[PDB]
């Protein structure tokens, strides 16, 4: 009975340090590890639930689950209801609930899956129908379902699993007895720690390159434990088991299927894809204006100027000081006059210490009962930047109305273009409240997940504090998401155009409302390298508008680190350089001339690619696609890609291989089977890498980042500007990467860059580009006033093996072309319109 292979032992003492006698008294097996692996584990006969009265419904199954022997946890729920819903051919959904009490809940034709059930011990078994592979099997360990402890386990199909944000780790999670804690926490990113957000989703790869995803729709503090058998255990401190399985079979299909439940990514405004520049320490409008002046003087693109806490009066939301920021409104109006936008920090917590009637956000918040309350029904008071603060309850419909009013009234004073919502874990400088927290089972639960500080109260507010929908215990992991939703709506009402919200704290489904940055990353080579997996991970989780602080936030960047970080950072979907109060300056213009040139080239290339990046965001928004994606999403059948997380793709076609280490003049990266053209051969070293699926060492001097364009793809480009206001007026270009057989395909999505309801109203242009048999044509999917008059002036064709004798545009010899026999590049001058059918030919 105790003859269980070490890697298959499930922990029977997750709650406490246990002796052999206590372990055996629990009905568990005690076998010390020979050097982590649990010493106290469940025998196969450990009491679980028994399935009874399984019955077939329309859309699936229902059953009773009965536990006859209590666990070592208090308040086992001995009778459960199982509901299985076969929702689509790709999506299976099951719940396990208490039928006697409403518990907290987060607010050939055949399916790809088959489901069967173990009776005793109870388990759900999900097979992939096509190849019989076991994807889910919850029979592997007991089902625990107590008031403050849920545990469901499964076998995994492989050692390859990704998800369960937010943590600083490789894209592929370690299955070596790893405890991953989901409890939103203000902490500078470091490995093994619960960070700002919680995404209870994983994607599991299968031998051969198929994949499936599992979402547990549970917002409680949880541990997810991975062991090398391989297997996973969800361990939640409340709510219910609400489980979705997504059958893929392609990894990109798993992600889209997940996003079909939690929401497709919001469409950002075009300007939001430009360069953002911020620090804590721009302590006046004069200094802030000098940042824009200095960037402009040195020909550095900048779409958006930001301020941190500097702008506020005594670090309070919806104020500006009358010292350095007396003329704040004029500053922002002037930014708009120059074609730039403005962003500023907003904290959730509201100063509670001001004289009554002197600070409207608090005074009005008190009147309308917007704040999280304590045992006596008064506002819970903590400490953040302004001192004593109350915390808005963004589950309260009246708090939403209050937040809309405060944002709209402040926007009437200072016409900011979005909100940078920080400290929204929610972060508390003291433990729970100024008054501490009561002694109850929510504050002191029977199972505390592996959170930093060892308590649910650490760096946040009391768990038993009251919100409109439930206790903070159940809602904590949603706090940031609820603020992001409230802020999205507030910005839609205030401005009447697409909202731009960048949030620190997140939850599953965040990407439907807002973007994210990875928080207080050190200015280190390690954090530069760690940013690639984390940006890729957020893309898999439907938050494609993500990036890290370019050059790092904490400490002092070096010039070499800031060159490499700007080079990589230019391929973050959200690109912002941000810097701490105590740091040396790190604006592009603050470095040596050669570092400035490298940084200017990185920004120039990003601005040139913006029509492509915007089209990739359109695909995320309409089809649940990733923007930044790991190689394994695009080449899943090549198992060499599975562990690659220091390279990224933009969409299907652009491979970025950054230097992530000091003192390097070369980088080794994986090239999937195919031809990869060096983007340096496109007017804005091997001209083409011919790969069989192999590692290639590339030259990568300090002034260089390796970027390759996949053969078979066409990229739309636009001319330069220091803003997207300027760049969107420039003529466009195509980069056409031919296959050996002379084929390529690409597309362009164009709209006005900021209106709401564009796709519903049809207020966009959509064009497909096709290369075939020495011709390039456009195919007009939709042509409207927005995009019709886009000028195409240049067509660069890569992989043209012989010099053409003639190049025609609509049947007429072109004004000029150049052909380079060394690089096999054909560069063609044209005068065409994206929205009018053209034919470019050569021979
Ligand atoms: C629920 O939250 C409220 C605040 O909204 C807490 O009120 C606080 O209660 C303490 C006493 O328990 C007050 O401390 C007292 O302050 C006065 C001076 O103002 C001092 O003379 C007393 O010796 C004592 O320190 C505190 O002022 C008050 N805070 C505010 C903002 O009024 C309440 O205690 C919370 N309830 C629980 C059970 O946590
Ligand atoms: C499993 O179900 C049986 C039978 O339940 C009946 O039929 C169902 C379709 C549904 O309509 C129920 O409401 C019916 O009662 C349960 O056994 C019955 O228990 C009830 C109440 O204790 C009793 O009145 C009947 O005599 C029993 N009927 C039979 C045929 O034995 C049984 O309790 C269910 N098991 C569990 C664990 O819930
Ligand atoms: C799902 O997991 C269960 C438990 O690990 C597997 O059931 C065991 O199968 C082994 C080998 O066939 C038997 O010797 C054990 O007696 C079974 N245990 C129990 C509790 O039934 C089961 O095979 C797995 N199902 C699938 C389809 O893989
Ligand atoms: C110099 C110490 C820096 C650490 C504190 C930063 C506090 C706050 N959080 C940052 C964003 O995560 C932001 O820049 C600042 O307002
Ligand atoms: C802008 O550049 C000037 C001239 O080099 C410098 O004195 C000033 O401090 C800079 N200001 C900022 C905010 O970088
Ligand atoms: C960064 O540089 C400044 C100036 O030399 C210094 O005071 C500060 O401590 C440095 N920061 C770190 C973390 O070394
Ligand atoms: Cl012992
Ligand atoms: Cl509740
Ligand atoms: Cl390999």
């Amino acid at each position: 009975q105790c003859d269980v292979p070490p890697n298959s032992r499930f922990d029977c003492a997750p709650d406490k340090a246990i002796t052999q006698e206590q372990c055996e008294a629990r009905g568990c097996c005690y076998i010390p590890a020979k050097q982590g692996q649990p010493w106290c584990f469940f025998p196969p006969s450990y009491p679980s639930y028994k399935l009874e009265n399984l019955s077939s419904s329309e859309m699936g199954y229902t059953a009773t689950l009965t536990r006859t022997t209590p666990t070592f946890f208090p308040k086992d729920i001995l009778t459960l209801r199982l509901d299985v819903m076969m929702e689509t051919e790709n999506r299976l959904h099951f719940t396990i609930k208490d039928p006697a009490n409403r518990r907290y809940e987060v607010p050939a034709p055949s399916p790809l899956y088959s489901v069967e059930f173990s009776e005793e011990p109870f388990g759900v078994i999900v097979h992939r129908q096509l190849d019989g592979r076991v994807l889910l099997n919850t029979t592997v360990a007991p089902l625990f379902f107590a008031d403050q402890f849920l545990q469901l386990s499964t076998s995994l199909p492989s050692q390859y699993i990704t998800g369960l944000a937010e943590h600083l780790s490789p894209l592929m999670l370690s299955t070596s007895w790893t405890r991953i804690t989901l409890w939103n926490r203000d902490l500078a990113p470091t490995p093994g720690a619960n960070l700002y957000g919680s995404h209870p989703f994983y994607l599991a790869l299968e031998d051969g390159g198929s994949a499936h995803g599992v979402f547990l729709l549970n917002s409680n503090a949880m541990d997810v434990v991975l062991q090398p058998s391989p297997a996973l255990s969800w361990r939640s401190t409340g709510g219910i088991l609400d489980v979705y399985i997504f059958l893929g079979p392609e990894p990109k299909s798993v992600v889209q299927q997940y996003l079909d439940v939690v929401g497709y990514p919001f469409m950002p405004p075009y300007w939001g894809l430009g360069f953002h520049l911020c620090r804590w320490g721009y302590s006046s409008t004069a200094i802030t204006r000098q940042v824009v002046e200095n960037m402009t003087r040195a020909h550095f693109p900048l779409d958006v100027q930001w301020n941190d806490l500097d702008y506020m009066d005594s670090r309070r939301d919806f104020t500006f000081n009358k010292d350095g920021f007396r003329d704040f409104p004029a500053m922002v109006q002037e930014l708009h006059q120059g074609g730039r936008r403005y962003m500023m920090i907003v904290d959730p917590a509201i100063s509670s210490s001001g004289p009554a009637g002197s600070y409207r956000p608090y005074d009005e918040g008190l009147r309308r009962g917007v704040f999280i309350t304590n045992e006596t029904g008064q506002p819970l008071i903590g400490k953040v930047w302004p001192g004593s603060t109350a915390f808005p309850d963004f589950t309260n419909p009246t708090a939403l109305a209050w937040w809309e009013d405060m944002v709209a009234e402040f926007h009437d004073q200072v016409p900011f273009d979005g909100m940078w919502i920080d400290m929204n874990e929610p972060s508390n400088f003291i433990r729970g409240s100024e008054d501490g927290c009561p002694n109850n089972e929510l504050e002191n639960p029977p199972y505390v997940p592996g959170v930093v500080g060892g308590t649910l109260q650490a760096a946040t507010i009391c768990a038993s504090s009251h919100q409109f929908l439930s206790t903070h215990y159940n809602l904590h992991n949603l706090y940031g998401l609820t603020e992001a939703i409230a802020s999205h709506r507030a910005l839609v009402k205030a401005r009447g155009t697409r909202p731009f919200v960048i949030s620190r704290s997140t939850f599953a489904g965040h990407g439907r409302y807002a973007g994210h940055w990875t928080g207080d990353v050190w200015s280190s080579w390690e954090q530069l390298a760690s940013s690639v997996p984390e940006i890729l991970q957020f893309n898999l989780l439907g938050v494609p508008l993500v990036g890290a602080d370019v050059c790092g936030f904490l400490g002092n960047t070096s010039e070499e680190l800031c060159v490499r970080w700007t080079q990589l950072g230019a391929f973050y979907p959200f690109m912002r350089n941000h810097n701490s109060l105590l740091s040396l300056p790190q604006e592009p213009y603050s470095f040596s001339e050669p570092a400035q040139q490298a940084m200017r080239k990185a920004l120039t290339l990003r601005y040139a690619l913006l029509p492509h990046l915007y089209t990739l965001f359109h695909q995320a928004h309409v089809a649940g696609e990733t923007v930044a994606r790991p190689l394994f999403l695009e080449f899943p059948k090549d198992s060499s890609t599975w562990t690659v997380d220091h390279q990224l793709l933009w969409g299907e076609a652009l491979l970025i291989t950054p230097v992530l280490q000091a003192g390097k003049a070369e980088v080794t990266g994986y090239f999937p089977l195919g031809t990869w053209y060096d983007l340096q051969t496109v007017p804005i070293r091997e001209p083409a890498i011919h790969s069989e699926g192999q590692w290639v060492t590339l030259p990568a001097p300090l002034d260089t980042i390796n970027v390759h364009l996949r053969a078979g793809y066409i990229i739309p480009l636009q001319g330069p500007g220091l803003t997207t206001t300027e760049s969107r007026q420039q003529p466009m270009a195509l980069a056409v990467a031919l296959t050996k057989g002379g084929e390529a395909r690409g597309e362009l999505f164009w709209d006005d860059g900021e209106s709401l309801e564009v796709l519903e109203r049809g207020a966009y242009t959509q064009v497909i580009f096709l290369a075939r048999n020495n011709t390039i044509v456009n195919e007009l999917v939709r042509v409207t006033s927005e995009g019709a008059g886009l000028q195409l002036q240049k067509v660069t064709v890569l992989g043209v093996a012989t010099a053409p004798q003639q190049v025609l545009s609509n049947g007429v010899p072109v004004s000029n072309f150049t052909y380079s026999p060394d690089t096999k590049v054909l560069d063609i001058c044209v005068s065409l319109l994206m929205g009018e059918q053209f034919l470019v030919s050569w021979c």
